[PDB]
Order: C-alpha cells, then structure tokens, then sequence
C-alpha cells in the first residue's frame, strides 16, 4: 500500500537533520517523484472517496503534488493557497496568519474567495504536519467561505509536535500517511 | 478533445483578459487546478517527446509543478522544481540562476540542488506561461551548469507576441506550446493562426 | 443653494486635487460623511425619479449606502447594497457580477442575493463616483439577472472626462449625476456648465 | 416606538441560523429599510441629546445607516472605519487590530486622525454587539485621537454573548435598542422587560 511505500522510500532516501528535520527532498519537496506521489493521491481519495468532496485545498509549493494526484482520483479541483504577492491573486482575497515558531514571524497566505463556495465540502492536503500553523490556517480559509471541512491529508505527521493534536481536538479528521514518533538519534522510528 | 483543444476551450471560456499583456487563468492553471486538464496536458507532452530520451523533467514553483508532475508521470521520470525563496532543506550542492524581473526591475535567484540533475540527464524543461521567458532563460542555464543536455521546452500558455519564445528558439532549443496567443489586445485572446 | 450647489461648494471648498485627477472628498463623503448634505442629495435624487414608479434602489458598500439610504428614505423604498467581499449571512441565491479596474488593471466579484430583487422590480441604482463605470455596469448586470428593470441611474460626483457616463447612456440608461467634473488638471475642480 | 417597531421586525423577517447568529439580510445588513433606519436615528438621538456630541463614529458597512441617520438628527458628522486598504485612506491613520472568535484571524480597522480630534465627544454606533471586539477597536481608535466617548448605541445586542459586559465594565454607556437573551431553539428570545 501506499503507507509502506512511503514509509520505505523515507527509512531509504530520507536523511534526519540535527534530529529535528526530516529531509525529503529526493521524493516530496524538491525533486518529486510522481508514480509516489499519485499512490499517495490514491489512497487519500480511497480514504474519502464516501465523503462527498467537492475541492482539495492546500498551499504552494510542496503540497500541490500530492494534492493535485488526490484531486484526479476524487475528480474535483484543487486550489493552492498563495504564501507571496502574486500577479492575479488580487481581490475577494480570503486570508489567514502563519506564525513561524522557528524565525518568529507572521506570514499572510491567500484564497481567492470566488473558488471557495459555502456548499463546498473541503478536503485539505498538506505534505507536512508539524506545528500546523499552515493547517489551521486553511482551515480557517473555508470556515471564512461558509464551506465544511471533511478532513485533513497529511503525507508525513511529525506526531511528538503538537499540530495534530490540535486539528484533532477541534474535531477534524486527520488522516496521515506515515506517523513519525521520532527523530532522535539521527533515525525515524515510526509510531506503533 | 486532444490536450490542445480542450485548453483552448477553458481558455476561450474562462480566460479573462486583464490588458494587453495579462490573462488571467486562475480558475485552471495559476490559483485553482483542473487536475483531469493537467494529466491531458502531461499526456500531451509526454507524447510529444516520448522518443526523445528524457530522464527528467525540470520546472518552478508554483505553477509549473502541476503539468510537470503530469508529464513525468506518464514519462516515468522524476521531477524537479527550482525555487524562488530560501526553503528549509534545500542547503547545499546548489546551481543558481539570475531571473531579471520586468516589474521589480532587479534579479532575484532560483536556486535547484545539484544533487538531483545529473551531468547524464536529458531535461524536458516544463512551465506554466512563456512570455518574456526570464524564468525559462534561468532553468536553461541551471541545466547547463549541471552538465545536463536539454531536449526541450514544454510550455502550456504561450504568449507568442512577447519575445521569449523567439529567445530560446534562436538558441536552438525545441519549444512545444499547447496553446499559442497571437494578442490580448481589445481585451479578447487571439490564438495563432493554425 | 439647492443639492448641486451645496455640492459644488463643498467640493471646491474642501476638496483635494491629487495627481490632478484623483479628487479626495474624504470630510464629507468617503469616510468622514455629512448627513444633511447627503440627505439633501437624496432628496435631489428622488426629485428626479419621483414619478418612475421606483420600487427599490440597488447600490454598493460602502461609500454609496448613505447618498442611497437618504434616497430610499425620501421615495419610501428598501435599499440593497451590493457586497464585496464574504458576508456572515450571504449565501442564499446570490448574483454575482465582474469588475474590471482598468486603472490597476484587476478584476473583482459583487454579489447581491436574488432574495432581495424580484422580477417585479423596478431599479433606481445609486452610487457615489461615475468614473469607468464598471460597478455600475456590474449593478445594471445584477438588476437584469434578478429580471427587474432599471429606471436610471443617480450620481453624486461623475468625472465627465472619463467613458463611464457615455458607456450607460449609449445603452440607453438615465444618468443622473448631481455635480459633473469636466476637468481636475491644474489641481483645480472645473464644473460642466 | 423604535424598539417596537425592531422587535416587529426581528420578529417578523428575523432568521434564526445558530444559537449564535441572527439573519436580518431583509432589513439591516444587506437590505435596509430607511424609514425603520430613521427611527433607529431618532431614537438614538434622543438618548444623547443632552449629552453634548460632536460626531459619530462607526465601522463599514453595516453601521453606516443607523450611524448616519443618528447623525442627521443630532445634526454631526459621521465617521466610518475602514476595514480594507480603499483609495484616498492614505495617511494620519489610527489603527486597532480585531479577532474574529468565528475566523480565529485578526484584522485592522482604520480611521484618519483628521477627522477626530481631542476636542470630539463621540457617539461610537454600530449594527450588532456580540463579542465586542470591533467595539473595542473603535473605543481604541477614539482614544488614540485624544477623544472622548459619550457612549455607544446598538441597534441589535446579543446579551448572552460577552460585549455588553465588558464595554459596561469599562465605564460605558451601552445603548442598545433590541437586547437578545437568546436564539435557542430557532427562536428569537428577548431581554425580559418589567
Ligand atoms: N522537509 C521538512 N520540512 C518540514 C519539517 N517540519 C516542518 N517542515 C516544513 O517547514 C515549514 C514550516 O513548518 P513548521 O515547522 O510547522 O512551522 P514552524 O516554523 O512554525 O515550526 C513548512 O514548509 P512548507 O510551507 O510546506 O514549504 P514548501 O516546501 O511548500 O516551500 C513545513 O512543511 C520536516 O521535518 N522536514
Ligand atoms: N497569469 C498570467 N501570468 C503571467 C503572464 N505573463 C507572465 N506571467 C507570470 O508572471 C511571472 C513573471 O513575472 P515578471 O517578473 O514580470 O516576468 P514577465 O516579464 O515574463 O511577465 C511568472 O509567474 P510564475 O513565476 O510562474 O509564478 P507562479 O504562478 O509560479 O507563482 C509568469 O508565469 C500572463 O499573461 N498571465
Ligand atoms: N474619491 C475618489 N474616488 C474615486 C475617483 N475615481 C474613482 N474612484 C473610486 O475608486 C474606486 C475604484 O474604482 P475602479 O473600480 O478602479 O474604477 P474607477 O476608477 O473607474 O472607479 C471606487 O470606489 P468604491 O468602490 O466606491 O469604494 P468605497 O469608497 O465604496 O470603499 C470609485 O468610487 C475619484 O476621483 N475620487
Ligand atoms: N447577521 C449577524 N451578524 C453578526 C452576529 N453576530 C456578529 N455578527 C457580525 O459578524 C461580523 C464579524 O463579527 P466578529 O468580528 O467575528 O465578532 P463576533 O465574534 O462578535 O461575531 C460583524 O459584522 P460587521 O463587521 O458589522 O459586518 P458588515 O455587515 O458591516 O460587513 C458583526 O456585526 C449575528 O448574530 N448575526
Ligand atoms: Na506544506
Ligand atoms: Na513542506
Ligand atoms: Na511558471
Ligand atoms: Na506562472
Ligand atoms: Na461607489
Ligand atoms: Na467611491
Ligand atoms: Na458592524
Ligand atoms: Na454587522
């Protein structure tokens, strides 16, 4: 399964950095390596394939891939938040901060409002779940269009960082591909 | 529909023109995805070069990535995005390129990891637009650098009144355009002549 | 003075020229807002419209709503006001229309709900600035899909030298504007006379 | 009366969507009925006739009605708060930052200092008063400018919810003509009266 191959293709080509973060950047976020990618898009789409989704939201760069491979397999579109000013990304803009705990700044990312209606049912993809401040971020983007979240794609979870948790309490469905408990000692050691 | 027309189509019935140098496609291609457009366009692509030898395809963030994942996808090669900003990983063995900025009217750095482009690559370079063809001039040279050769430039919207394509044809590179736009002028797309 | 002319002084007395041809009347009109003057202005508008059978006027937030309500208030009849941007409450049957700005050269979306326009209306759109034109041709596109018909359209400031006016009026509409600027170069505001 | 003529209304075209919102679409915030706008005015009016008001202070789009009709009959000027960057909003800004509890993100309004001053004694109007916090912004914004607040009026509050309390705490004057106990069970309960 999908699960597997991931968890395989990171204990091969991931490399753990000062036991904090995991680089990917051979399959997931620089180079991408598409047959993984549409395996993953398959699994999340299997996952909420009775939920009635009518768009995947996520946010450039890295998870427009996996995202765009959920939407093919579910048939709805994709819409990626913008992170910087773009050239048509201009107004009905539906915004939300992004608090980096690592360089201590507030970001803005963006939505154009007229591709988020209040029937839409929304399912968010995202690479990474750390301290899900992008997440809830998203999160707060289809609440502000009157639009449902029915859950959350993560690719990799960083499950001892507190995002999760948080998406979680507040009742949404989180569905993670692989569940890294540890980074510690240079090595990902997978949760159970 | 072949890639082409269908693009045509979206374009002609959602495209919105902005002025004489701007079309606005957010609600396929720049902001909101079609991703079934996207794995025709990939398809198409592929198709085009499916006896060219590729070993991997190379584009920018953002836009680019989605008919790049498409393309070598049905190709079966890799992928790789050059970036714009400083990203968390992307540290070292790295190839850079200036991209002059018509608007900002200063260069600002691209950047892909040498660790992933291979002096043995045989690069189908992909983007979104081509219109003054700075980015493309970039990745062109990001390639290079790598000691990689170039086996095209696969473009879905090109702005054929604009001086990039004619740019990177006079170098010698093979562009395949999905969709050609002779003007934007009195607010209406014209593509060109077929 | 009647409504014009209390505009006119106003705007000679306390409007600011900017980049000869922006005109800035934000002490009475676009943030800081004089009710009276407005309310003399609403009722120059319903004067011109008292015997058109209005039943409804349709503006835009945010600067339009006051020279609207006053109008309303004068000729007895519910005021809209289009939205642009997301609405707590707005989400039933909405009808949306395009705006172009051709001076930052964007396009944007307005939205009335279809509950509040019925066939059965009839339209008197109401607006601040006639310059480009094209909210109003948005609130003219919005009246039409709700099947209602548009009387006319009232102004408070239009500058004459831009096409919005002759676009509405070439397609057949009233427009009513209550001070019609010819020129704003010189840093001066000369009136059509 | 104006309050019998808003709990009529309410009551009549008021729709119940949460135990937290009420739809006046028909008659407030998208729709607005003048004449009942007029009342409300006069009715606010009355209450701070006596209290020396030199302006009124609210916040687009919704305020702007009740607001300008209460300056009509106090006969002051009205100034409205911006919550987006407009076109000739340029400078001797005074700023607050606003949190939507429902969009869990913050937000800035705006208003020129040169339409306040330390001599102004403002009657700070709005539509709704629930959590408060554009409330306070506007109470921020007042001060900022070396001004003084007469009180503030409220066309529709809802008692159960926080704002009343902490305005009231502050040492305000909250007039609010329709005073809501409660939305549940889709009905609309109001404040008990003696
Ligand atoms: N490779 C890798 N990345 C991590 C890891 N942890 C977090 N990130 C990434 O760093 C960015 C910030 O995420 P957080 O770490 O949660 O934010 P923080 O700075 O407030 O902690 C995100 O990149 P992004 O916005 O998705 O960037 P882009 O790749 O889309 O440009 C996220 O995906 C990790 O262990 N490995
Ligand atoms: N929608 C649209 N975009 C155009 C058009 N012409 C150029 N662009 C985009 O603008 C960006 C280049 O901006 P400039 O620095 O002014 O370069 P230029 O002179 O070639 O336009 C590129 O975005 P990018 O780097 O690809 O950004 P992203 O979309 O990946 O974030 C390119 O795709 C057009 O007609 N319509
Ligand atoms: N003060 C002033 N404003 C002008 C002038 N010319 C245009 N505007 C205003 O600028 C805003 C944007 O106009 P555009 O849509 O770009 O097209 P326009 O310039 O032809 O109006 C409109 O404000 P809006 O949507 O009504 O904004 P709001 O005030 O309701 O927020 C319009 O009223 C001028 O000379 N002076
Ligand atoms: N219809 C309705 N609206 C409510 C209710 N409670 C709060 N609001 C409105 O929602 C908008 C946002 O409120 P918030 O900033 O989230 O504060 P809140 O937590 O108290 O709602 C405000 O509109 P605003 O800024 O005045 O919007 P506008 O209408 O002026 O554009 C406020 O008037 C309710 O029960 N019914
Ligand atoms: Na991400
Ligand atoms: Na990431
Ligand atoms: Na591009
Ligand atoms: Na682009
Ligand atoms: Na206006
Ligand atoms: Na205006
Ligand atoms: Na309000
Ligand atoms: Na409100």
């Amino acid at each position: 399964n999908a699960m597997e191959a991931l968890k395989r293709k990171i204990e091969e080509e991931g490399v753990v950095l000062s036991d904090q973060v995991l680089k990917v950047d051979s399959f997931l976020n620089h180079q991408i390596d598409p047959l993984l990618m549409q395996r993953i898009g398959d699994e999340f789409a299997s996952r909420f394939a009775k939920d009635g989704i009518t768009k995947i939201v996520t946010i450039e760069s890295s998870g427009i891939a996996p995202a765009v491979m959920t939407g093919l397999k579910l048939g709805v579109p994709v819409v990626f938040a913008r992170k910087h000013k773009s050239l048509t990304l201009t107004d009905n803009l539906l915004t939300a901060s992004v608090y980096s705990f690592t360089k201590q700044t507030e970001s803005q990312i963006a939505v154009s409002g007229t591709h988020l209606s209040d029937q839409d049912h929304v399912l968010i993809i995202d690479d990474f779940l750390a301290n899900g401040q992008a997440a809830h971020g998203l999160v707060s983007i289809v609440k502000q269009a009157g639009a449902s979240i029915a859950g959350i794609g993560i690719v990799i979870e960083k499950s001892f960082q507190p995002g999760r948790d948080e998406l979680v309490k507040l009742g949404y469905r989180v569905e993670s591909l692989a569940r890294i408990q540890s980074l510690e000692e240079g090595k990902v050691s997978f949760v159970q």
